């Protein structure tokens, strides 16, 4: 997706600023708009009947979210979109967007569509891998592999002993579907194992 | 996408018949081809290390499979594409697709990409749900849910007791992500609980 296509698409979008820890939408909310992350980071979370959460991923600038309704006929969202930092999001209704595809943005339709396909593909892969790990790996193995993915993210701040990640016991718990305490227990085992050390929301992964 | 866009798309594809139980491609194989299911039923399976499989879904006529490499430049496949029945699949290389997307197929590009988008979105939603289930629901619980999903499968052959759903113990375990054995333990416990009959290769779910 080139700079022109992006700017042309954003001209018809509505830019809004969001504080951190803010749910942009939750399961059941009207599904009529598409969001484009201009700045900041957000997370997509699956919710359960007992209010238990499964974090599916983190998304930054250039990512389209709340896009499902643009492809699947539905009056409601199926997940929670939450801000992890202060955010700026551009939004545009599905109707308006598709209208633009038949006219104004007619030329960029293929590019915007392909780009959304790129993200959906990445997401399907990661989610496909999260499903596999949830079915065949113990919590310790899910946590180690998760700490290693997190350290591959551009957000991974370097450290003299390896990579300095930024995760809390709660989020870790949310990422691998285990209790907060279990995540806390696994962290002290890995530290005792010499694979890393932790401090509040700072995990220093060795490597 | 219309039948007109579909036919032109196939005009450049190589249709090949596949026997049932044939893994069209496994993780590791080259990924320079896209597949379009013309007829038949296939399954997308993911593998782990302990040599375990998790069915992520079944797909019929009209489905684009093996499409990942068309979006995420990769040299290899990440999943197993396995025919569940005899199938007719039309394949086309990625390279020749986008070259076509810039030539006689440029006008079809929008509808093609969007259709693939629709399919990617359904699988994402379905897999997202699976992960959620594999995280918070128990085996027996997941198996019951999956038994009902198949009852609504066009295959579901109605029965005087309920519905006759042909699903091997192996596939059940691959569906809910449990050992072929454990899956058995629950099929018998459900054959006791009075709600289904574990008939060798088939399952008669009482009720629905």
């Amino acid at each position: 997706l080139d700079a022109g296509t992006i700017e042309r698409f954003l001209a018809h979008s509505h830019r809004r600023r969001y504080p951190t820890r803010t749910d942009v939408f939750r399961p059941g909310d009207p599904a009529g708009t598409l969001y484009y992350v201009i700045s900041g980071s957000v997370s997509i979370i699956a919710e359960e009947d007992d209010d238990r959460e499964l974090v599916l991923g983190y998304f930054g600038s250039g990512e389209f979210v709340g896009e499902m309704g643009l492809f699947i006929e539905s009056d409601t969202r199926e997940v929670i979109l939450r801000t992890r930092t202060q955010c700026e999001l551009a939004e545009i209704s599905y109707e308006r967007l598709q209208q633009l595809f038949q006219t104004s943005l007619s030329p960029d339709a293929p590019r915007i569509l392909y780009a959304i396909g790129v993200q959906l593909s990445k997401r399907l892969l990661d989610t496909t891998r999260k499903a596999s790990r949830l079915a065949f790996l113990d919590v310790t193995d899910r946590i180690v592999r998760t700490l290693h993915d997190l350290s591959k993210e551009p957000e991974a701040m370097s450290h003299p002993q390896g990579t300095q990640l930024r995760v809390s016991r709660q989020e870790l718990a949310r990422l691998v579907g285990c209790s907060r305490e279990m995540a806390g227990r696994v962290l002290k085992k890995l530290q005792a194992d010499g694979l890393l050390h932790a401090r509040g929301k700072t995990v220093v992964l060795y490597g």
